[PDB]
């Protein structure tokens, strides 16, 4: 169990204006830290954030938020359930910005909705140095969806901080989890996230913006656009036939076939120059938060011996560079 506590800096809120806040387990002994970014789509104007306050609140307030959560998957403190981090001090953050993580704008007598996402990450992280994170050696900074985009969005800005608060020793690193998306045609979205930026005033990592420049901004949503561009490490774990991607895609098996067996083919191809990757050839969503995360093998090898090898790589038969090369899914047996 992971116990909730809300933000003292009662500036930093949820989409309605409660306090934003974390779920924490500690680990006495260990100077390893996981902060976990919960998923959950996003809003961008203010009739479709209507709709999202009505059915689920709870990832735009906390007011009703239990006072814990049992930590699952890599959250899992049981060395059975959790063969990587299991001895780590784990964070949960929950998702009530409704931003992709990218928001900093507050509430207002012009703002319906605060939309503070990235604001909420910097503010997890200052309030934990006080609580132990300040002897830490590493922090992984995780995610699953909406989360994992969220992970490629702040992992440089936390490293960033931590570096100017004076605390250089501290490792940084990212996993971005079923948040890896393609700007690809529709069988039969990018507006959506370029309107949202403007609503939430979101912000995007430094380089990548350098690059785009202002109005086209919403490409460092994209992992494929944005992953070049950071300076962190970032282990990337992804469904080449993800869900969400299949959604935004408008697809829900006539030759027409060639639409699915195509997409497979560009992940696989934008996944090529990234030495840390997982990504078998399911159609599922999210993983890492599961209990039976352990089961899926790659060519062999688990997800949770793959972080183990990017672990030691970072210090023959431990590979960190994983991607299935069959065309269909479900043609990897060990899909969920
Ligand atoms: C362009 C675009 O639509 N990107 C995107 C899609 C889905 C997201 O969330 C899915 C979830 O959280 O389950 C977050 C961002
Ligand atoms: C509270 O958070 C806001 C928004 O990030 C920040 O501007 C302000 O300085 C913070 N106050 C304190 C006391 O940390």
């Amino acid at each position: 169990d992971l116990r909730l506590h809300l933000l003292l800096n009662t500036s930093v809120t949820c989409n309605d204006g409660s306090p934003a806040g974390y779920y924490l387990k500690e680990s006495r002994g260990s100077r390893r830290w996981l902060l976990f970014l919960e998923g959950g789509w996003y809003c961008f104007n203010r009739e479709n954030c209507d709709s999202r306050y009505d059915t689920m609140r709870r990832l735009m307030s906390s007011r009703d938020w239990p006072r814990t959560r049992t930590g699952t998957g890599i959250l899992s403190s049981q060395p059975e359930e959790n063969p990587y981090w299991w001895n780590a001090n784990m964070v949960f953050i929950p998702y009530c910005s409704s931003d992709v993580w990218s928001g900093a704008s507050s509430k207002s007598e012009k703002n319906e909705y605060a939309f503070m996402g990235a604001l909420i990450i910097q503010e997890v992280v200052r309030e934990l140095l006080g609580r132990g994170l300040s002897g830490a050696k590493v922090l992984l900074l995780a995610g699953s969806s909406a989360g994992g985009t969220g992970v490629l969005l702040n992992v440089d800005r936390v490293a960033e901080q931590l570096e100017k608060l004076g605390y250089p020793a501290i490792q940084v690193r990212g996993l971005a989890d079923s948040g890896w998306f393609l700007d690809n045609k529709q069988y039969r979205p990018t507006e959506a996230i370029r309107r949202g930026i403007r609503y939430w005033n979101g912000v995007v990592p430094e380089r990548c913006r350098r690059q785009f420049q202002e109005g086209e901004e919403w490409n460092c949503f994209f992992g494929y656009k944005v992953y070049p561009t950071l300076r962190s490490p970032v282990f990337v774990v992804q469904w080449l036939f993800d869900e969400a991607q299949l959604t935004v895609d408008n697809v829900h098996v006539q030759e027409g076939r060639l639409y699915i067996q195509n997409l497979g083919r560009e992940l696989r191809h934008t996944l090529k120059d990234v030495p840390a990757s997982f990504a078998p050839a399911c159609l599922s969503h999210e993983i890492i938060i599961r209990s039976h995360w352990t089961d899926v093998q790659v060519k062999g090898t688990s997800l949770p011996r793959a972080l183990h090898c990017w672990d030691r790589s970072l210090h023959k038969g431990c590979p960190v560079h994983l991607v299935d090369s069959c065309p269909w899914p479900h043609c990897n047996p060990s899909c969920p």
